[PDB]
């Protein structure tokens, strides 16, 4: 498949991400990520802890720079009322852990879709904890739209996440 694969970061688009959202069939809420690394250096998987729903790959275990990974998500098939929600890290070659979440409500109605990215000191695993850290912090909206910021320790994010129940989230960490 595409998802728990890397690829060239260059050829990272919304039409890769896209086919990613494909092979994960007719399911109203999903998500699809792609991570370009352009960070001087490789990353190694640590873990992926779901808040809702699941996912049907692994995480890319190594993504060295220039690369980029893809990933997958979504909400439990059948009559389940819940969404895909989540948070992921990546180790760096430099100590600290990279992290990333994602969140896709069942409900679009009083609910939006949130995500975030996050460098934290050291080696830390990606759980309910690190969730709830990007979550409530001041995680960007889906809103279909790019954002950037300073990641401290000299690398920047630039990203993006799409508003509806089959999502697509665009990511890249440069130094
Ligand atoms: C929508 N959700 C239940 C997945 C996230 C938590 O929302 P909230 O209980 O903090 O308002």
């Amino acid at each position: 498949a595409l998802a728990g694969t890397i690829i060239a970061g260059a050829s990272l688009t919304f039409q890769v991400l896209d086919k990613v959202l494909e092979e994960l069939g007719k399911v109203s809420r999903k998500i699809a990520v792609g991570i370009d690394n352009e960070s001087g250096g490789t990353w190694t998987a640590l873990n992926a802890y779901f808040r809702s729903g699941t996912t049907d790959v692994i995480l890319p275990e190594f993504v060295p720079n220039t690369k980029a990974l893809l990933y997958s998500g979504r909400k439990d098939t059948g009559p389940v009322a819940t969404g895909a929600v989540a948070a992921f890290a990546y180790y760096m070659s430099s100590g600290n852990t990279l992290g990333v979440m994602f969140s896709v409500p069942f409900d679009y109605n009083w609910y939006s879709n949130w995500w975030d990215v996050k460098i934290y000191s050291g080696k830390r695993r990606a759980d309910q904890g690190m969730y709830e850290d990007l979550y409530y912090g001041n995680p960007y909206r889906g809103d279909n739209g790019w954002h950037e910021k300073n990641l401290g320790y000299g690398l920047r994010m630039k990203g993006i996440m799409t508003s509806a129940g089959e999502a697509k989230m665009q990511i890249k960490i440069s130094r």
